[PDB]
Order: structure tokens, then sequence, then C-alpha cells
């Protein structure tokens, strides 16, 4: 099923698609965590998570190097802390959650928070607060152009604090949208993907 | 106009009323500042806001000190940073947003941001984010009793990066109660309270729409 969603003269489609199927005329978001890792070895990132398929399907290793540096002088990332230890491998510098390094026609997210057993995770708290901002920097960096977003946090993301379902995260991000709308009165055309079976399981009646 | 929302089997009413006026058995909600400042001079604090007229009201200038130890005691309330420095006065220990210190049936909110000229002002991110964590303390410490809650961020707040009204205002109160609902399937009991005429500054319609 397909649903375009009127929020108050802001259209907001919700689909079944592929994120690594749009065209090259429009932006993709792609979750990664809050240090930008980049070594997909299934410690570190996990093949199996967007963030992996991303790095594996368009950089080679060597690319991998080059794109370590552009994140590392991109000025506009906000830092939270420097020097932080990994026990496993893995980049010091931890990144404000919602923070978007513009990669070409992506948008990469720090989205998720990694302890010392690299495990993702979010309280609920936390993943409202990281929407938000994620919908200030799309608001931002859309420049006319339609954004496409897979539905985050629907994946391996581990929800510390709460039993919250897909639905429930679809929600957040419809709310926090809504949210962001008022201090972006043009906001950017934003469609959410459903892949495969997680389309049956929205709601789109409530919806 | 008066009028009860249910969002997704919780009631959140939302009518006029005066804070002051609400029974002792209930919980009330006043917005401080990041800092708790309790100097009601109308340089730091002003007393035309809710924060000073609460303390003028209950607090003599010897009871300030006993409520500013209190305060610090607070091993809950965490610490953003220490030791700024106020040119004009104030407490130096700055609060995260949203924080909650209980004060007896009173929680006072760590509500707004403070400047080197003491203006009160919110980004909206901010703002939002800063009303997540209080429904999160307020849905973890309101003990089934009822919880009365003003506009917040409706007077002398600055809303330093849109034009946001008093109708998003409460809108965006509403959507981040249903974002902590979330995470505390049993929710308090809440009542937004509207002061004087300020009820009729607010689309009763467009609040019904959040059933
Ligand atoms: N082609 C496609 N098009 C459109 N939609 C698609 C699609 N394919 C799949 N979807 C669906 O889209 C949803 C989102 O997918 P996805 O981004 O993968 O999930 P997420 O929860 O939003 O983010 C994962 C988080 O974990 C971190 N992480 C990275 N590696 C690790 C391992 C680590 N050692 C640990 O154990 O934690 C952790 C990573 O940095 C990130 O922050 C999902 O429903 C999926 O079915
Ligand atoms: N009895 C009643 N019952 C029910 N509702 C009532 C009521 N009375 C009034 N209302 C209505 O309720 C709404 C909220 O009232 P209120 O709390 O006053 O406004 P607020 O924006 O939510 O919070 C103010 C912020 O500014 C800070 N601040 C403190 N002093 C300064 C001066 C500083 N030098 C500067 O210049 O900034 C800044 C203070 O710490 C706080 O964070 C409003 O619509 C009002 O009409």
């Amino acid at each position: 099923n397909n649903i375009t969603l009127n929020l108050n003269g802001s259209e907001v489609e919700i689909k079944k698609g592929d994120i690594f199927e749009v065209p090259r005329n429009n932006y993709k978001v792609i979750a990664f965590n809050e240090y930008f890792d980049t070594q997909v070895d299934d410690v570190i990132i996990a093949r199996e998570t967007l963030n992996g398929q991303y790095i594996k399907r368009y950089y080679s290793h060597q690319d991998i190097t080059e794109l370590d540096q552009k994140i590392k002088d991109d000025v506009k990332l906000k830092i939270e802390e420097k020097n932080v230890e990994r026990p496993f491998g893995g980049k010091t510098t931890r990144y404000s959650l919602g923070s978007v390094f513009k990669d070409m026609d992506f948008f990469l997210v720090a989205f998720s928070k990694f302890d010392r057993e690299n495990r993702a995770q979010l309280k609920l708290n936390e993943y409202a607060s990281c929407m938000l901002n994620v919908w200030n920097e799309i608001n931002t960096l859309h420049a006319s152009k339609e954004v496409f977003i897979p539905l985050l946090g629907s994946g391996i993301t581990r929800h510390v604090d709460s039993d919250v379902g897909v639905n429930e995260l679809l929600h957040i991000m419809l709310w926090t949208f809504q949210i962001s709308k008022v201090k972006f009165r043009e906001p950017a055309k934003v469609t959410i993907l459903l892949y495969k079976n997680d389309h049956k399981k929205i709601n789109f009646y409530k919806l």
C-alpha cells in the first residue's frame, strides 16, 4: 500500500521501495552511528545494516580512507567528545546525535549510540531528539530536492528503555516532522520508504 | 471553552484556570530557568513571570536560602556546566533543560536558557527537547496524582529562531506528550491551564484533530 499524508500543506509520502533505487536527482538518508564508523567487519559495523550495505556498495577500502578524512574535516559536525576508548577499534570522535554529513546525494546520519560492546542503542527520548535534529538538517539542506528516508530505528537499533513498535517509530518520525515544520514553514518533500514485509506491518488506516 | 482530549486512551484536559488555585493534593508545574534562579529583582527573575509569582507568594527571603540549598543538594538534577559567569548576579550551576526539582506539591522546571543579558530564550528544537524531558519527569514522578501545567513558553520566553505562535506551542506540548506516552504507557493524568482570556486565542478545533 502507498499513501501520501497532507500535513497542513506539507505532503509526506509513505510507500514501499528501495533506498538504493532512487534516481540520482534526489537525496537519500542512511543511518550511521555517533562516530560515523566505516569499518564493516561485522564487529563494529554489520554488513546487514544500511550503514554496512551503503559502504560496501559504493566504497572500496582505499576510498573509505578519503571518506574518513572528509567527515573529520567537516567543521559543521558538532563534536560531543574526543579521544574516546574503543576497545575493539573504531573512530574516537563522538558527534551529536542527528548530525548529518553530506556525501554527494546521500545524507549520512549520526543516528545511534555505541557502547563498549559496539551495541547500537537509543533511549526513546534520544531517538525523538535525534529525529528532531535529522529533520532540522534535512529542512536546511534539501534545496528543493526530494528527500528519501528509511524507517529509522526499525533495524538492529536497540531501544533500551521502551517496547516501541515499528508503527510507533513511524509515528515519532511524523510527530517530530510536524514539530520541525514550525521552524521551517517550507519543509522538504520527504518520502519514507518501507522495505519488504515492513510494508504490511504498518497500519495505513491509522496513518 | 474547555475540552478534554483522548490521546490513544490517555486523557489530557485543556481548560481555563489559575495554577495557584489548584487543590494541594495535585501537582503543579512552574517554569524556572536553567539555573533555578530565585532572585526576583526584575533583573534576573522578573516578578511578572510565574517563576517570580511563585517565589514571592510562597517564599520569604529567608526561606529562599533553604530552597537554594535543597536544589543544589538534589543529586538527580543533571548538571550541564558549573561556574558559569553571571555578570549581573545569579546562580552559576547550569542544569539540563527540562530538569524537574520537586518542591512539595510543585514541580519546578529548568525551562529556559539565560544569556549574559539574562534574556530567557529557547530555540525551537530546545523547546521541543525541553518538553520531552518534562513529560519524562512528570510521567516518572506523578504517583497517580493529577498534574497541572501552564502553557509553557507563552510568556516572556523568547523563541529566537521561529515565529511560533501560542497554538503551535500547545501543539508541540501535545506532540511531545504523545512521544513520551510510548515509553510511559500509563502516563500521568494531565491538565493544561490557560490564563484569563488566553483561551480565546486557542483554536480548539485544531486541538481535537489530535484524536
Ligand atoms: N534497501 C533498503 N531500502 C529501504 N529500506 C531498507 C532497505 N534495506 C533495509 N531497509 C529497512 O530500513 C530500515 C532501516 O535499516 P537500518 O538502517 O539497517 O536500521 P536502523 O535501526 O535504522 O539503523 C541501524 C543502526 O545500527 C548501527 N549499526 C551498524 N552496524 C551495527 C552492528 C553493531 N556491532 C551492533 O551490533 O549494533 C550497528 C548503524 O550505524 C545504524 O545507526 C530497516 O527496517 C530495514 O529493514
Ligand atoms: N496564575 C496562572 N495560572 C495559569 N496560567 C498562568 C497564570 N499566570 C500566567 N499564566 C500564563 O501561563 C503561561 C506561562 O507563564 P510564564 O511561566 O510566566 O511564561 P513562560 O514563557 O512559560 O516561562 C517564563 C520563562 O522566563 C523565565 N524568566 C523569569 N524571569 C525572567 C526575566 C528575565 N530577566 C528576562 O528578561 O528574560 C525570565 C522563567 O524562568 C521561565 O523559564 C503564560 O501564557 C501566562 O500568561
